[PDB]
């Protein structure tokens, strides 16, 4: 079984014996003392912890060569002219065959971001949205897969005018630095130093204008746990806790041309339960009703207005707010820079093994 042009063979299938490629292995970084981690590698006692999470690495691996898939393949379609609509599902076609989709088990993590711009992220269309990519466009690929829980949280950045080559690689330099940093025992507030540092020390020019890079401060890194985007932990992308073994960190940095901050702006597309709530009784039936249509097909994972229309809902926007003003779902509104800025963004999903730092996410192209 080998992958079709396009792909529409799930990761399984091309891998029957359930054993999915690695991503990139590390060592960890150098201690405080300035001693070696490299101990970690060779531990009898930490092969054996590492071993005995096989199955779990299994599932972020599979997620991640969906995603790698999935990526290579809107990569070499994605042009100025279509929708935003056209993109976002022609992406998730793909990406819910590949994941071989199976309600809470296998699917989507969360919705396609593809926020443009002065946006810098959770802008994916609602239905009737007009928007076209242009050929001055800066557009975050941000998408999710999962197996079991386990998610892979990866973007990049496309562009098509060359004149953000160098934000681009500012920001691509500063989520790799973040990773390098990343490690067991590592305070979260310096790898959060260690990328802006890198961020800020690359200026660009965009149409006669010169900016030095800026980290956006209010956007961050994160932990993720099993079906938990963000499982509590933050990694700042400015200057200012520990990372510790087994967890598994979303490594996301945002660099912009604007003020380094964003505001709530434009409609609502993503939205998601609170993970800390548990039984709500509802009586008022719409409300009722797309409470166990979320529960039922997306748990705590997050979800978009175009994911409940594709499962035939109509007339539930006020069921919605229903359900955020009584602190059951979370809206989480597009994230903005000021009018006329550039954002990029670059995020893998990395492993803390006991053995070795996995970037479970890497690809031959970022
Ligand atoms: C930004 C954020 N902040 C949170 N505070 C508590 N839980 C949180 C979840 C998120 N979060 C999301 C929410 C909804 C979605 F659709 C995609 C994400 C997402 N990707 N990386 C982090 C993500
Ligand atoms: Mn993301
Ligand atoms: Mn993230």
């Amino acid at each position: 079984k080998v992958q079709t042009d396009p792909p529409s063979v799930p990761i399984c299938d091309l891998y029957p014996n359930g054993v999915f490629p690695k991503g990139q292995e590390c060592e960890y970084p150098p201690t405080q003392d300035g001693r070696t981690a490299a101990w970690r590698t060779t531990s009898e006692e930490k092969k054996a912890l590492d071993q005995a999470s096989e199955e779990i690495w299994n599932d972020f691996r599979e997620a991640a060569e969906a995603h790698r898939q999935v990526r290579k393949y809107v990569m070499s379609w994605i042009k100025p002219g279509m929708t935003m609509i056209e993109i976002c599902e022609k992406l998730e076609d793909c990406s819910r065959k590949l994941i071989k989709e199976n309600g809470l088990n296998a699917g989507l993590a969360f919705p396609t971001g593809c926020s443009l711009n002065n946006c810098a992220a959770h802008y994916t269309p609602n239905a009737g949205d007009t928007t076209v990519l242009q050929y001055d466009d800066i557009c975050k690929i941000d998408f999710g897969t999962h197996i079991s829980g386990r998610i892979i949280d990866c973007a990049f950045t496309v562009t098509f005018n060359p004149k953000y080559d160098t934000l681009l690689k500012a920001v691509k330099d500063a989520t790799n630095t973040g990773i390098k940093c990343a490690g067991i025992d590592v305070r979260l507030c310096d790898v959060g130093e260690a990328i802006q540092e890198v961020m800020e020390s690359y200026e660009v020019e965009i149409d006669g204008k010169t900016y030095q890079v800026k980290p956006i401060r209010n956007l961050n890194g994160h932990s993720i746990g099993q079906y938990r985007i963000h499982a509590g932990k933050t990694v700042p992308i400015v200057k200012g806790t520990r990372m510790e073994e087994g967890e598994v960190y979303a490594i996301e940095t945002f660099g912009s041309t604007g003020k380094g901050v964003v505001h709530d702006d434009m409609e609502c597309s993503h939205y998601m339960k609170n993970f800390d709530v548990g039984h709500v009784p509802i009586r008022l039936p719409r409300t009722k009703h797309l409470l166990n249509v979320i529960n039922e097909n997306f748990g705590t994972l997050a979800f978009c207005r175009r994911w409940l229309d594709r499962l035939g809902e109509s007339k539930y926007l006020m069921a919605l707010k229903n359900l955020c003003d009584l602190g059951i779902v979370d809206p989480y509104p597009p994230l903005c820079d000021i009018k006329g800025s550039y954002t990029a963004q670059f995020e893998h999903t990395i492993l803390l093994r006991p053995t070795c730092k996995e970037v479970v996410s890497r690809g031959d192209d970022y």
